[PDB]
């Protein structure tokens, strides 16, 4: 089993995947310790759904007889403000969908399908949480910071414990 | 309606599914019958599971208005140990990869995606099985022959009766 | 060990039940395409009894030492009208009876009560069947075909989906 | 009354299930007290089975208008080993159908098909112990004597009290 | 189509359950009428007993293309005490099983091994009722007819009101 | 190991058990037949009572490295009718307590209370059934036998079937 | 007030006592410490069935006006391998009967019935734990050290955390 371009791709896909994770986790841990708990609990299911991706993958790789990269994370972007959490996580949503949507084509060429209908679910995915993260953007000029992030605490305002 | 070649395509992988359904169920018998009970309620699962493959592919067949062949066998590998039976089974599974891979591709160029899709679940599946009797081989080795089929019977052995 | 002629016997009925298994299944299929859904039903539940005999006999075969044979098909006659089906299904029916009238007389003197009994159960599922099989080729002529055929449909009449 | 040939028959086949009572209740016994607690609870098992087929025939006997004999116990032949046990038990349930297969001919020969269906019945429950004994047989070749016997403790091992 | 022999014996046996159903239920209308409420409830369940069987073989008879005959009945022997109830009513049992047992042997050398298997039961049945009217007849004489009597009777006594 | 003399009583205890376990079961397959079916539920019980002291001496026997005798039997007296049975009864327990009180005085003379023990437990139900039957043998001479049988009988009277 | 010879033996025997279960709840700690967690447990229970008998000594002592000793331990045996700890706690076991036996005897000739079956209890309870474990020995000798031993561990196999 297992072609090389295929494996090389997966593994690319899990390297995001892992650094996606630790990002997510992160910034929730951040704005939870911030006061932002009712966000907090939002970004910390993303965490933990890239976690569900992660094994997706892992179990497509072993499948097909590759070593699954568990040894190598990306960059990190932390952001020290709501927006620039926000920002930073939209980049790295970007990324993923510049890599896969050629990624699922070829893996259609290289008739593997069964690894090109996993990564169109992430794809498909990935869409919703980049359209989550824009609107929320949106909103922040809509209604501006501290309206916006009044909408975030809780009534009355707690912290992280 | 359909396309003769998707039809011709459907139609081979439906011999393939009563192949496998009567070689599957055959060796389920023969496990149970020689001790080995545990095991075979497995094997009798994947041999109702190949039922509901060639039930969907009838479906699809009849829906495009053609004529599901049920005359037509191909040829059983009956195995006489259980290392031949995983090896035997494991025969059919590969001819179907090698059959169905081309074919989806070439359901797609017809722009008949229902059953493409419908061969995409299958080669999912078949994948899925694969790997579990490529595995089985696998422990037979590590273990030993003995020392693995011990973990495929009852405590106590029973018989089949 | 069992006598061979006894194991001929089975394996020829063993013939017989996956050849009829076959056709009233696609019968079923076919009926229920047509839209003759309530019929299709009922003609279901044929194809598995029918599977139940066969693995009745199949285990009979494999305690007796013998090799059950899933490897031969006998002729399918595929009806393109509902009383053609009828009649086709009728066709194997009184086969079966033929065969296993004098072949049960045979297992009883070759001493092999417990394949008589077998087979003596057989023998009377099918003329229940048959006898199905006889009065709705009965009731066509008294009702008509149309009048018939409607009470084969639902209310509204519906589909395979 | 009945024939006398029949009450006979009955009489001697009576003798047989008082035998196999005595030798299955023992050995089942003897597995308990060697640590093989799992496989003595089948065998114990397989004893009221045979108490049952001695209350059968009593009753048949008596409604005849005969004596049942409770006084003849055959020859116990006790094994001193797993093998030895089955091979013990195996060898008075071939005598059961050296017996009975002649037997069932000639109670209908004799126009009495109550006698001969209890007995057919009989023949039919010994054939499946026969096999399930034969196949034990075949698994301790198969798995080796050490590895079998471990399939018929508990865990841990434990004993008859 | 049954064979003209099997009908011709099937409609006698018919004849004689019709015979068996009026004169068993007048006889327990009778007990119940003369106080012996108890022992009219068994033999009034006896009577359904016999309906029961009356249907099996009109049944049987239809299937084979025959007429039930519902026409004719036997010449029923009324008892005007307990004892005469009972030699009576053991009058058309053995009548039962002198005209039953040569009639399997001849439903079986026809081919007719469903038709054998009903009157094989029917046997089975007859043998048990004969058993328990012999029975009673031992018992009148053991405690004596008053005595027998006092034990068909409710406490304190009643009437069929 | 069991001392040579104690093993030796408690298979003759054994074998006695086993006596008893037959005529008392036998006994009560014949009053049932008679119509006795109140008094043949209690003597069934009974016989099953003998059972449990079967096993309990064989658990014994085994404990002590003995071998339990299952291979001689005692000569069973059958009574023909309600009083000899009841006598043929009495007798066998007699014996057992002939034998078991002398026998418990050496058990403990050999150190050995356990042995000792479940002979006590023995002598103590035996005795409670002695008491039993010579109850009864008094109330037929106080009852009459026809006036004692009556109580014997269900209401209405019924038989083995 | 109690015997002075009785109160020396139940002090004698409460030594015992201690000493077993101070050996036994250590061996069951090695043996769940060594991943034998099934067998440790059972031994475990052993240790505090013990328990059971010191109390019920202690109060037999204290009711006899005695001075129960809780100061004094015997010699702890402990193994280094399951083999030797079934060795080690065998010979305790042989130990009490040796003490007991000759010690009910004269707790019945200084007419101390209540001491005597107290002690007459506990000889019962050790032989079946001196058989149990003279069994487990047989069967290391009969399946093989590492194939009991692996009898002995869960699945998969866990530590005393
Ligand atoms: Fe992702
Ligand atoms: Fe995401
Ligand atoms: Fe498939
Ligand atoms: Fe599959
Ligand atoms: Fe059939
Ligand atoms: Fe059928
Ligand atoms: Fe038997
Ligand atoms: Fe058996
Ligand atoms: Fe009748
Ligand atoms: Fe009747
Ligand atoms: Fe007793
Ligand atoms: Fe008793
Ligand atoms: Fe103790
Ligand atoms: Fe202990």
């Amino acid at each position: 089993q297992g072609d090389p371009d295929v494996l090389r791709l997966l593994n690319e896909q899990l390297t995001s995947e892992l650094t996606a994770i630790n990002q997510y986790f992160l910034h929730s841990k951040m704005q939870d310790n911030w006061g932002f708990t009712e966000l907090a609990a939002h970004t910390r299911a993303e965490s933990f759904d890239e976690m569900r991706h992660a094994e997706e993958i892992t179990d497509r790789i072993l499948l097909l007889d590759g070593l699954p990269n568990y040894q190598r994370i990306g960059s990190l972007r932390i952001g020290q403000t709501l927006r620039e959490q926000f920002e930073a996580d939209l980049a790295i949503e970007y990324d993923v969908l510049n890599r896969l949507k050629p990624g699922i084509v070829m893996c259609r060429e290289k008739q593997d399908t069964t690894s090109a209908v996993l990564l169109e679910k992430i794809v498909a995915d990935e869409e919703e949480h980049i359209d989550y993260l824009e609107t929320q953007l949106e909103l922040m000029d809509k209604l501006g910071e501290e309206l916006y992030s009044a909408q975030c605490v809780s009534r009355p305002p707690t912290s992280a414990w």
